[PDB]
């Protein structure tokens, strides 16, 4: 049998579409052996990677408070150390439930950060430092990974695996009507630099392995008012490849 | 004899270096029939097209003020480029300048490199100088600066049909740890490592025929201008170097 390697792009309230996809996929029965992840891929599937079911990672985006950069970065801190207390004694990623590797950035080299021991809590932390949002932390200064390898394929074949899912939930361009501020404009980079690696790594994909685009047309990539259909969207999206997932 | 396409790589301070080099290569004799430049290498690849000699660029570098806020600037870097360039009124083909001249600039909409090759020379120029944060973007397609798709643009003036290419790459240092202290900071930072990768990739393309010119900016503060006779100096000693090798073209 194929060791199957679970890829999980990174965004923020984009990426709870990923709790729908594992949903989907442990309903199917497919086994995942590794998991890589960014941004918020990099919190679900590092969940997921830790033993949380789909289902209780789905109970827990429904019932907690959506609603400066240093505060939000420690609020974030505390509630990955409360989710993953059980960990506490880990220190090798690959001895979880599933193997798991966070993806970030050195903001000082550029260079790609991924890894593979240590707290669980703090890398996840790290590869979800969007900046603007998230205080970057000190591990090398560190922030989402997504401008480096928002969907990281290669850090997941550095798992041995031979076949890879892939999930991307993409990041939409802004609107030329929605660029007001110098924010704005900034963001748009590091999203226009984010789309560019992506797509890179989506070119490297082979005729074994499956792309997950879930439908999120409308979807605001800060916008959390909507998780039920973010979660639907990801579930739907992979319930389609059914077939094709069945074949591995 | 060859067509010679000077291409000037983005910056801001850094950039100045840019004139030391049009004064070597003048003073050599080398002769350019086309250039295409990013940001920096834009205003004075452009003035350097439209008829400025490289003597009163210098001039006018050493003796200006470098000393709601993004668009205030905005608007003065466009009176300025307009007062410089008066004498491009009626001008409208870039071809027809002193010297043929491409501006690079970016689609801050689709991300799309957006190359003038027509109509108000300053107002180009200008989108082209458009550093985020720093000058407001313009309206011609909302346009930024175009280092962060094509900062050192060799194909674009090898498709003016340039047989070899003179590349003056400035580079756009990283920040160091130390001085990573705010959120602006390190955005910056961001734009400048996807400006290196574009500028990589270009610089990858260069043949045996083409000459690349590096001037040493070791110490240079890319947004420092205490340093102007220093950064010309800069080019101008970097490209005197090369006389030997330029001057087989
Ligand atoms: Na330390
Ligand atoms: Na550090």
């Amino acid at each position: 049998r194929p060791k199957i390697g679970l890829v999980l792009s990174g965004g923020a309230a984009r990426g709870l579409a990923h709790i729908g996809v594992l949903k989907a996929l442990d309903e199917q029965g497919i086994q995942i052996d590794a998991i890589a992840g960014t941004s918020m891929g990099a919190v679900v599937g590092g969940l997921y990677a830790s033993g949380y079911t789909p289902a209780e990672l789905e109970r827990i985006a429904l019932e907690m408070d959506w609603q400066l950069g240093v505060i939000q970065g420690q609020n974030l801190a505390m509630v990955l150390e409360s989710l993953l207390v059980h960990t506490s004694d880990n220190r090798d990623f690959d001895k979880l439930a599933i193997p798991f590797r966070a993806v970030s950035t050195d903001i000082a080299t550029g260079e790609k950060v991924v890894f593979r021991k240590g707290h669980l809590p703090q890398a996840i932390r790290a590869s979800m430092s969007i900046p603007a949002v998230f205080a970057p932390v000190e591990i090398r200064l560190l922030v989402d990974g997504g401008m480096v390898d928002n969907i990281p394929v290669d850090v997941a074949r550095d798992m041995g695996v031979d076949v890879v899912i892939v999930v991307d939930i993409g990041n939409p361009l802004r609107d030329r009507k929605d660029l007001s501020t110098v924010l704005d404009v900034m963001n748009q980079s590091i999203t226009l630099m984010t789309r560019k690696n992506s797509e890179a790594q989506l070119a490297t994909l082979k005729p074994g392995d499956v792309l997950i685009q879930p439908p999120l047309s409308g979807y605001g990539t800060t916008d959390f008012g909507r998780v039920p259909q973010l979660i639907d969207a990801g579930y739907r999206a992979t319930t389609v490849l059914a077939a094709r997932l069945a074949e591995l």
